[PDB]
DNA sequence: TTTTTTTGGTGGTGGTTGTTGTGGTGGTGGTGGT
């Protein structure tokens, strides 16, 4: 149902072009963006098509991954040439480089000039071909109004995308989106914003805004909540949390690394995303935060449905997808656990286990012959002799292709490296985090139409101008500790912008 | 104040980094593995 405006652009991207375009917040930049990667993909070959954005969560919005996954650059912090290195090592990542016709960049705001000219010599370099990208065709997508790219504050709004020489080399048009869609019900909202956008806020604007600040309604629909920092993040979802129903699960992280200041270990360990002290319950919200496989990445939002080791999980999810089940089959595994493993394995202490949830049998509920559900008894039996067994999270993920696959979620390792690859620090941890609150650089790209907003901690231009404008309408929204002083938006973009009509 | 991540050969400034290689479609490495 793509709009006359939202087709031409997809149209345009056919004829090869390589494209940026952009818009004000909810424009149906990615909307787009989804539908046009089917045609690139039909033109290029399914996986010829990089589809890639700045964060985690923004690349999921698109079915794609981070920038940096898919170039095997690590954190691409270092000169060119040795990323390009590092990328040559792996087959992986080289092969990639060698074989894609098209790389989609959405979120392109968050991206700074550094690794576009990077990127532009890793393609110039490893397809032995001069063309602005190796002749990759470039689709570009964001908004430069909003987040400029992480950094701490020497003098470093840093040189934004529009001031890399890869920029101006290779992007040879820019199209401009205008219809507001996120907000479309509430007019005065949407002019708000938009003005809010570039920086011009008046008196009528801000008395609005502050008005926002009643509570929001009980209902049990649970609300997205903004901050800027992760330690408020935390303290917001870990509050939602303890007011789920349920016993508490900890998972405590094994840490390393051949550091001796052991302060200093703990400084790179800040870094690594996923918490020292994981809690989780039954019901908790959770995303994932590694790239695990091709649909299963950092920006994965999921629901905890309860603890299983892998023998019971291996029966609940046969259970699942069961042609009629004879409840024998659970039986078999129940008093023959010997069996149980070999037939997982075919397709490959002092505490009690609590007993499954009645919720995650639910699936087989919606006539005496069929409702013997004795099977759920036999699940309990078979749950119980896991007492001494690692019980871990089973979470619904749900993916950009709109599926949800079920996935017991084991335990993976995290490492960082040096100038070269020495790894540092090294953690071993779920890859998990609680994930009703969102930072608003990672909440860039989502629509949120029950959402509150703490701007307490906002610093960076732009940053209020994103949280407000996920909300979807006003009655769906609070807004806490408004500042009109910090929104004022970067000049650079102004007039970047002055050259687009 | 905030984001970004890692198998193999089209490296060798390192095995303390290989259950990540119980490898070999690599050689400007050798405190690793056969
Ligand atoms: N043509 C359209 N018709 C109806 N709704 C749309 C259309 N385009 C976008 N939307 C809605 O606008 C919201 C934001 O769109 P999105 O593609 O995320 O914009 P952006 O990526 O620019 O923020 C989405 O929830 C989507 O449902
Ligand atoms: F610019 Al957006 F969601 F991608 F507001
Ligand atoms: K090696
Ligand atoms: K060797
Ligand atoms: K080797
Ligand atoms: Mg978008």
């Amino acid at each position: 149902c793509l709009s006359k405006e939202q087709e031409s652009i997809i149209k345009l991207a056919e004829n090869g072009h390589n494209i940026f375009y952009t818009g004000s917040a909810g424009t149906g930049k990615s909307i787009l963006l989804r539908e046009m990667i089917k045609v690139l993909k039909g033109i290029y070959g399914r996986e010829n098509v990089a589809v890639t954005a700045s964060t985690g969560l923004a690349a999921c919005n698109i079915g794609g991954i981070t920038i940096h996954s898919f170039a095997g650059i690590g954190l691409g912090k270092g000169d060119a040439d040795k990323l390009y290195k590092k990328v040559r090592r792996s087959r992986k990542h080289l092969r990639r480089w060698e074989n894609i016709g098209a790389l989609v960049v959405d979120e392109i705001s968050m991206l700074d000039a550094e690794l576009l000219d990077k990127l532009d010599f890793i393609a110039r370099k490893i397809r032995k071909n001069h063309q602005p990208f190796g002749g990759i065709q470039l689709i570009f997508c964001g908004d430069f109004f909003q987040l400029p790219p992480v950094s701490k504050d020497p003098n470093r709004p840093t040189k934004f995308a529009f001031e890399s020489k890869a920029w101006k080399e290779g992007v040879k048009m820019t199209i401009m989106l205008q219809k507001v869609f996120r907000q479309r019900g509430d007019v005065k909202f949407i002019d708000m914003l938009n003005r809010m956008r570039l920086g011009n806020i008046d008196d009528e604007t801000e008395r609005e805004f502050k008005k926002l600040s009643r509570p929001l309604p009980d209902d049990e629909i649970i609300p997205a909540e903004l901050y800027s920092t992760r330690m408020e993040v935390e303290r917001a979802n870990n509050s939602r949390l303890s007011k789920l129903p349920g016993q508490v699960h900890i998972f405590n992280a094994i840490d390393g690394g051949a550091l001796e200041d052991e302060e200093l270990k703990e400084r790179l360990l800040q870094n690594f995303l996923a918490p020292k002290e994981l809690h989780l319950k039954v019901g908790a919200q959770v995303m994932m935060v590694k790239n695990l496989d091709a649909t299963l990445v950092n920006g994965s939002l999921g629901k905890v449905i309860e603890f299983m080791d892998p023998e019971t999980y291996f029966c609940y999810e046969a259970l699942t997808n069961d042609p009629s089940m004879p409840p024998e089959k659970l039986e078999t595994w129940a008093e023959n656990p010997s069996k149980l493993k070999a037939a997982m394995e075919r397709e490959q202490i002092g505490e009690p286990v609590s007993p499954l949830d009645s919720s995650v049998f639910d699936f087989m509920k919606r006539v005496v012959l069929e409702n013997i559900k004795r099977k759920e008894q036999l699940m309990q039996t078979i749950h119980q002799n896991s007492a001494g067994k690692r019980r871990l999270p089973l979470v619904r993920f749900k993916a950009s292709d709109m599926s949800t696959r079920m996935v017991l979620v084991e335990p993976e390792d995290w490492a960082i490296e040096d100038e070269n690859e020495k790894p540092l620090v090294s953690r071993v941890q779920l890859p998990l985090m609680l994930a009703w609150s969102l930072s608003i650089h990672k909440s860039q790209g989502q629509t949120l139409p029950k959402v509150k907003v703490d701007l307490r901690r906002v610093f960076e231009k732009g940053q209020a101008y994103v949280a407000l404008s996920r909300a979807v309408s006003r009655e769906g929204l609070q807004v806490l500790n408004f500042d009109r002083t910090r929104i004022k938006a970067h000049q650079k973009v102004i007039d970047f912008y002055l050259t687009l009509s």
